[PDB]
């Protein structure tokens, strides 16, 4: 296969799981040979589509798709300004599709191009929630019955607020029932109100209950989701040491990463950070200084497999493990990309997993097999995943803007959500 | 009372031959509107989408007086954040809200911000040329016009020049006498440059310029991330004798840690930051006094609201401001830079790219330029307007630039 060229780049917007996704398909001049990539930044899908269709398409047409790194390095600087979530997702859609094409050319899964299997299956964690400790407990028992050996445990999702916004995970979750928030001022500006201090106090109570009822064999994760002041998060990490979490996630905002210096002087609770990261200057000081135990980047939002590989290696050499973002707002193509990285990384930590519905499996043939808390990738070439464009059209994106991201503390302050 | 945002729209126009994006915010007070700059020229269509599809429904119905609340909630509205497209959408909105606030107050934005700290805004402009003599000739012409500060490049960035009209709406000669290394026997398409041949040429250029022009005139040089960090460090040291006003962008944002080494060794003043989009880029530099001037593109860090915070953070660390002032900034953005400039105690310098008649016609209220200083009008808000019908006569070109495909002699795709 010589004189290989990119012929077309297109964006497919689809929501079979009830959450807006963006997927890139790159066609070549070799009949039947194409690649797929994930560009899912769900809150800005139309702007990602614009970045792909108006900019990436004329940048790529006619170029040899074999040169993944050169295309990545030149694409990243093509607009001069860079290091942002919309830009990165456009590059990710392209980059993953190129890895997909290379694996097809090689007759090899991407995990094989990257050095082959380092494990026999991919251990997963899934989410459990509830309005009180008993409901959280009940949900964890149901997941344990299914074979999950790791679970994230929240009571009232993030900051105890729950969610009524279907744009987040396509399902409503109850506010924490028994958290007594502070009284607000006499008129309130609209928002999703939460009480960071009432939330913080509830977390150790939740884990005390769960450990009493469920024991210490089951692995537990909790996500702070940047909801409290940094000293509150530090105190939280210290009080949770006794409950031996697999990790405590996002104790600080990316804008407050310096505070992890203080956190790591005091606490030995394992820490994860980074689903929000878009810049090397966010993650590099954390990893260089061993201020986290797991890196959490959303692969498409850091620009695809090419940069994720590099992050996985940088973390490896510093004893930091991977925990790629696995929410509902990631396409099955991105779930595959996370998993090809997972299977080939010596320093894989865990794979967050949001279970799919039948519509997702139908629109995307080749979804990883989930069997008793482990994921098993098929051994098909490239990413081992495909998209049925006609079936995708049955689930048009809803578009619009989320409501959950307007988070206000009791006095009405707009807060990092 | 009961003041509300009623409409948010994006205006795309190119009166100076460079794609601009401007946001206009209308309100339920007849005649009362604001304008902001959202100019990220290489991505204008994605910026328009970010504004039209996301900012518009986020804003309509809200009280425009709450600028800080709108900025803090807007910045996190999509969860993910800290990028150039997102920040420019936010800036267009933010600057329009400051404009509206000034119109409500009957005061220029500089007056809302604390009043004038100076009697005019000193400017620098660009001088270029294919050899030292052409550069010198251009500086002399600008000095005759009253400029007391000039940026001096020979072959623009990396010695390569440019043929790409998307960059500044002018072709600039490659450096004539710079002898690049031989490339391999076939070359991947790009704009070729030689960082080593470039680096060696700069002290020769300044030796000539200081000999011919003396040390009264202020000189700026822009490294534009073109060389390895230790080469930039050595360049800083060799340029100390020429007493530059500043040496700009010796490193890429991805290499800011290297300024620790630079600042142990060199006393050439340094500026950084036109590329910055993230607090984690500029905060370590300012906290550790690794730069003397901060160079942010105001719209690209999210508008007047975040730029003011950055100016104060710099002020408290003895770092001065040098807001980005290229051709790819609308006159609304030029005004925003200058309202900050006039109200900041730690103002450093204002980069200025002269406008043509069409820009002045499309944007009534452009700052007066008089013998090397800018003089803002004293009109309320930003003191700037846009004639929409006249803007429509200059549609955007769109497409993609060629200058950002920069390759070293062996063919390596480089940070441009
Ligand atoms: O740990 C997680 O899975 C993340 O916190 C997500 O829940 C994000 O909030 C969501 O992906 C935003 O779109
Ligand atoms: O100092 C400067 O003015 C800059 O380096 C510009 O020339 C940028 O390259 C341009 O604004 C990119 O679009
Ligand atoms: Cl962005
Ligand atoms: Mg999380
Ligand atoms: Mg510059």
């Amino acid at each position: 296969v010589s004189n290989l060229k990119i012929t077309n780049v297109k964006t497919i917007l689809t929501a079979p799981g009830g959450i807006d996704l963006a997927v890139v398909k790159i066609e070549t001049n070799e009949p039947g040979l194409y690649g797929l990539g994930c560009a899912t930044f769900t809150q800005r899908i139309f702007a990602v589509k614009s970045a792909i269709d108006e900019y990436m398409a004329p940048f790529l047409v006619g170029k040899d798709p074999t040169r993944i790194e050169d295309i990545w390095q030149s694409g990243v600087v093509s607009g001069y300004w860079r290091n942002g979530p919309i830009m990165n997702n456009a590059l990710s859609g392209v980059d993953m599709a190129l890895w997909d094409i290379k694996g097809k050319l090689a007759g090899m899964p991407v995990y094989d191009l990257l050095g082959g299997k380092c494990r026999d299956g991919i251990p997963l964690y899934c989410h459990t929630d509830g309005g009180d400790e008993v409901e959280v407990e009940d949900n964890i028992r149901a997941r344990m019955e299914e074979g999950y050996q790791y679970v994230r445990c929240q009571m009232g999702m993030y900051g105890g607020a729950g969610t009524d916004d279907l744009k987040l995970i396509a399902t409503q979750l109850a506010r924490a029932k028994n958290i007594q928030p502070k009284r607000s001022p006499r008129s309130k500006t609209p928002g999703i109100y939460f009480d960071p201090d009432a939330y913080a106090k509830s977390v150790p109570r939740l884990f005390d209950h769960l450990r009493n009822k469920l024991g210490f064999g089951i692995e537990f994760i909790h996500d702070v989701h940047e909801r409290v002041t940094p000293v509150t998060a530090i105190n939280l990490a210290k009080t949770l040491e006794q409950y031996q979490l697999f990790y405590l996630e996002d104790p600080v905002a990316p804008e407050n990463i310096d505070w992890l210096k203080m956190l790591r002087q005091q606490s030995s609770t394992p820490i994860s950070m980074g689903e929000l990261f878009v810049n090397v200057n966010e993650w590099k000081p954390l990893i260089d200084n061993r201020l986290i135990d797991y890196i959490r980047c959303h692969v498409s939002t850091i620009g695809g497999i090419t940069p994720a590989r590099k992050l996985a290696v940088y973390s490896e050499l510093n004893g930091v493990r991977t925990a790629w973002h696995g929410p509902g707002d990631i396409s099955p193509v991105g779930v595959c990309a996370n998993m090809h990285l997972d299977l080939s990384s010596p320093n894989f930590g865990i794979q967050e997993y949001t279970p799919m519905n039948d519509a997702l499996r139908d629109v995307f043939p080749g979804c990883p097999e989930i069997d008793h808390g482990y994921a098993y990738l098929n051994d098909k070439p490239g990413l081992g995943i495909d998209i049925d464009e006609a079936k995708a059209a049955k689930y048009p994106c809803e578009g619009g803007i989320p409501s959950w991201t307007m988070a206000r503390t009791p006095d009405g302050t707009a807060s990092r959500p």
